[PDB]
């Protein structure tokens, strides 16, 4: 879905997404990480 951490690109978000949801399918939107399913 969305996250609560700032991002400096989608790359560094993939691990976030992975930690949060369990997916390595994330993006950086409004300088915040994002995740998918």
């Amino acid at each position: 879905q969305f996250t609560n951490v700032s991002c400096s690109a989608s790359s560094q978000c993939w691990p976030v997404c992975k930690k949060l949801f369990g997916t390595y399918r994330g993006k950086c939107m409004n300088s915040k990480c994002r995740c998918y399913s």
